[PDB]
């Protein structure tokens, strides 16, 4: 493995962003070295202690956290106030909070890179560079093409059989509605159902080989229930930006200069290529690195890679 | 390492008139005792080649190829004129008797190759002794919109998406299929042949897990290229000449549910997804189901290959 050693955090952190909100947040590795933020994916995913293993541990001050409603982060599957433009102030108000200094790196795969992109665009100046995977701007067809069909439905049709199940036929228009209406309705059963069969459905389509250890996290109503709603708000919601907000050109030129690496699978199927491609070519100054046989997650083995030696080249930045 | 037979040249050629247009290019490889096999290339228009032959015994099959109208070595090369599914169909049977085979054999297809082997099944499934089926294509529209049209096979693989675009007008983008098959069927040559390069392309990109530049090299071969995208075109914007979903119909799978079969599928197969073979898998539970984990569309990615050759030797037990 090209990960560094299992790692327990120096220090945890209890931050109130908000009269609701309260962020956990985790340091891990050289209080001196060079800060970097952790973005964790979903969104509602939370963030674990693995995801601290893809920085040196000396080079690097580790900074992970849990945004709003997920992992430690409180209240769990809170989905008021829940949007991306108070997610991108929290990540501001931990810099600070913190006291990392003027700026930092960052670090996101799926909607990990969502937030990526948002926090640089909306403050170039606070990010030193960007470590990306799975590229995803949640952009109608790219929601779609995973959520609604005909797409990833094509390649794990025994899969999305599953995800079509606690939908009523006539309700199929819109997946996304009809599971978030299900997901923040007042019965219990159903809203635990949808969560357990939203969360499978992804967990079952993220790697190149399905993965009996990723879909069992589905079976974990805790997690299940957060990641669901979260996600389901978010995407019911476009990620709370215009269509193709992230790719605009007028944006793009905002973080043209900052230091970048793309890594993408090519058979990714939860946020397929296009959309990553897309991203190359309105900004060609990143660096782009495609993985032949790896699907979704940051964990398949060329990626994982192509992650640590990302961080590792990055360490060099003054 | 490989599960492939030796490379074999034919011991007999054949040339069989079949209508008064078309001419079919028959080869006969292996034992001239041995268990009769028909193989059926895929494309539509792909035609086959003595490599196809390396998938049977040769001491143990009587491997019978043939190149479907307008392809291969079959004239007239890229002919429209009368070719259909049902013209082939029939063929396959003038090729049975002509060649004295006997009552019966063995069939083999992928893709295209599957459909014409269900097709030729479902029409005549007593001259049917298996069925060993690849990358499950049965013409229908979401299929064919799925990989020619958009948005589908277009987001994993976006760099050739664009290749693919790029010959037609914007405004004209609503139907590739119908964009492609005019030009492909014009009367102005570049273009055609523009057209054949970039339509070719896009399938051989797309049709193994890892990109092969020696597929990709292919559609540079303006011989394989034109007679491939016309006759692959004619029948996809046809529907294959079928109602839709006919050979998915249960009335269909019924005549032929009997005849052992096995569907070998590659989970990554971004031509011919897994959906189809996995609700034929539904329709036909009779049928042995090999999903394979790593693999694309094509016949020779490593667990594919290795899974047709089980089901060739396996299916040579039939008595």
């Amino acid at each position: 493995t090209s990960l560094f050693a299992a790692i327990q955090p120096y220090k945890t952190h209890l931050l109130r962003v908000s009269p609701l909100h309260r962020l956990s947040i985790k340091e891990y590795g050289n209080p001196q070295g060079k800060p970097v933020v952790f973005l964790h994916g979903g969104p509602g995913g939370g963030a674990s202690d693995s995801d601290a293993r893809r920085f040196n541990p000396t080079t690097y001050r580790i900074v992970l956290f849990d945004q709003r409603g997920s992992g430690e982060s409180t209240p769990a599957s809170c989905l008021e106030d829940n949007t991306t433009q108070a997610l991108v102030e929290d990540i501001e108000k931990i810099r600070e909070f913190l006291q990392v200094g003027a700026a930092w790196h960052v670090f996101g795969g799926s909607w990990g890179s969502t937030l990526a992109l948002a926090y640089a665009q909306a403050h170039p100046a606070r990010v030193k560079s960007l470590t990306l995977r799975g590229i995803f701007t949640l952009r109608k067809k790219e929601l779609d093409f995973f959520y609604q069909g005909p797409g990833s439905s094509f390649v794990f049709p025994e899969y999305w059989e599953e995800y079509l199940d606690p939908i009523p036929v006539a309700e199929r228009g819109d997946m996304v509605k009809a599971y978030y209406e299900r997901l923040t309705g007042s019965d219990e059963k159903v809203r635990a159902e949808a969560g357990r069969a939203w969360s499978r459905w992804e967990m079952a389509t993220s790697r190149l080989h399905v993965d009996p250890d990723y879909i069992s996290k589905a079976d974990a109503p805790g997690f299940a229930d957060a990641f669901a709603r979260i996600e389901s708000h978010y995407f019911v919601n476009g990620g709370f930006m215009p269509e193709g907000e992230l790719l605009k050109p007028e944006n793009i030129a905002k973080i043209s200069h900052i230091p970048a690496v793309i890594v993408q699978g090519r058979y990714d199927m939860v946020c397929p290529i296009t959309t990553a491609y897309e991203l190359t070519k309105l900004w060609p100054e990143a660096k782009f690195v495609v993985i032949p046989d790896a699907g979704h997650s940051a964990i398949e083995a060329g990626t994982e890679k192509a992650l640590v030696e990302a961080t590792e080249e990055f360490a060099k930045l003054a």
